[PDB]
C-alpha cells in the first residue's frame, strides 16, 4: 500500500490539473458571454440614444 | 488511471473552446437582433415625428 500511494499522488496531481481546466473554462465561458452581449447593448444605446 | 486522465485532460480543454463558442454565439445573437429592431424603430421615429 505504500507502493500504491506513491503512484496514486502521481493520479491525484494529475486531477489537479484536469480539474483546473474544467472549472477555470467553465467561469471563463459563461462570462466572456456576458460581456459581449453587454456591449452589443452599449454600443447600441449610444445610437439609440442618439 | 494516469494515463487514462493525461488524455482526458485534454478532452476537457477542447470542451472549454467548445462551450465558448455555444455561450459567446448564442448571447451575440439574440443580442444583437434586439439592436437592429431597435435602430428600424429609432429611424421610424424620426420621421414618425417629423
Amino acid at each position: 500500500q505504500s507502493e500504491a500511494e506513491k503512484a496514486r499522488k502521481e493520479l491525484l496531481e494529475l486531477e489537479a490539473l484536469s480539474m483546473a481546466v474544467e472549472s477555470t473554462g467553465t467561469a471563463k465561458a459563461e462570462a466572456e458571454s456576458r460581456a459581449e452581449a453587454a456591449r452589443i447593448e452599449g454600443e447600441g444605446s449610444v445610437l439609440q440614444a442618439k
